[PDB]
């Protein structure tokens, strides 16, 4: 069956960009729901002994649905870092820059897509197939990862349970907070 | 312009179902953001002069998900009361009778629909063309308002912002809750 994977930090780790009582409903609860979901609707079936990935890229309904948002999860804990955030680093600082012009255009276009996103959903800095960066916006559990020649590179959680104890409705204060954490060493990681 | 309706009852009448703060973001912020936005969207467009309904009826894109979410919101205001709760009576009690056998059975239901709704979304009572009672739900900002010869009767916001400053992540806590405020008086006037 699938684990929930352990946080990559301390859960106070984050403060004060991500509280210690977020993680422990975000990751302890709400994604924690996923994974025993998951090992509730696989026994007997085709997706029973396929990997995490192999299931959504080739499920459904509610298997999807929970497949997807245990990795959307887990590929979210990553691009956080309580020695991430600031100025980006290496080969996605550079690409940042030649689709952007510079990382203050992308932060805010970043922005833009993340409060306009609707509803509970992600926005994606992802790699496209012309080696190029972009930014994308999925809904619920939907994610690039089933998008031909697209890689997920970082992700922002957008669903109000990321955020509203620390911020209630306020986004953008949210997002001041993730801008403070990300995870530049996985986002390389990923572009390489 | 649009207007942020007044709130049927005192800030704190829903206690301890529907807590003070929730109510002061809930309808304080979020609806009246709704109002906002749309009244930013509307000038120079068709939906010019037009009424809150005629609009969601006939519009798209970012037009339709704020029009319809005021709707949605006033429609959700009116569906609880400090006064509501327990079993349903006149007509709207007999039809579910009707419908469902019992009101056991179609508490049960709605539940069911409820925690099931995944994402953003809303678990609605409507009274169908044929006269008939049943329970649909819809995602983000869609609404049966717009469902030819369907009647909207009640709804739950399940948008996560209804209830996880009192709830967190389990949402049949907050059923429970609604079960307790559910406004009859608003469902027999929506159904007859
Ligand atoms: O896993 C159960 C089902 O989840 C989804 O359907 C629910 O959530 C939808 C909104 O996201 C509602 O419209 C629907 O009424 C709910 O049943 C999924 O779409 C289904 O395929 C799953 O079986
Ligand atoms: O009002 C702004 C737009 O809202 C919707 O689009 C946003 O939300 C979508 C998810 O619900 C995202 O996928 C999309 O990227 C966002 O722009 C609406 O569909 C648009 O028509 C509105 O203009
Ligand atoms: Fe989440
Ligand atoms: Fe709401």
């Amino acid at each position: 069956a699938f684990e929930l994977p352990s946080l990559p930090y301390a859960i106070d780790a984050l403060e004060p960009h991500i509280s210690k009582e977020t993680l422990e409903f975000h990751h302890g609860k709400h994604h924690n729901t996923y994974v025993v979901k998951l090992n509730g609707l696989i026994p007997g079936t085709k997706f029973e002994n396929k990997s995490l990935e192999e299931i959504v890229c080739s499920s459904d309904g509610g298997v999807f649905n929970n497949a997807a948002q245990i990795w959307n999860h887990t590929f979210y804990w990553n691009s956080l870092s309580p020695n991430g955030g600031g100025a980006p680093t290496g080969a996605v600082a550079d690409a940042i820059n030649a689709k952007w012009g510079s990382f203050d255009a992308f932060k805010e276009a970043l922005n833009d897509k993340a409060v306009n996103n609707f509803g509970s959903s992600w926005t994606w800095l992802v790699k496209l197939a012309d080696g190029s960066l972009d930014i994308v916006n999925t809904s619920n559990a939907a994610t690039p990862l089933t998008d031909d020649g697209v890689t997920p590179i970082l992700t922002v959680d957008l669903w109000e349970h990321a955020y509203y104890i620390d911020y209630r409705n306020v986004r953008p204060d949210y997002l001041k907070g993730f801008w403070s954490l990300v995870n530049w060493e996985f986002a390389n990681a990923n572009f390489a």
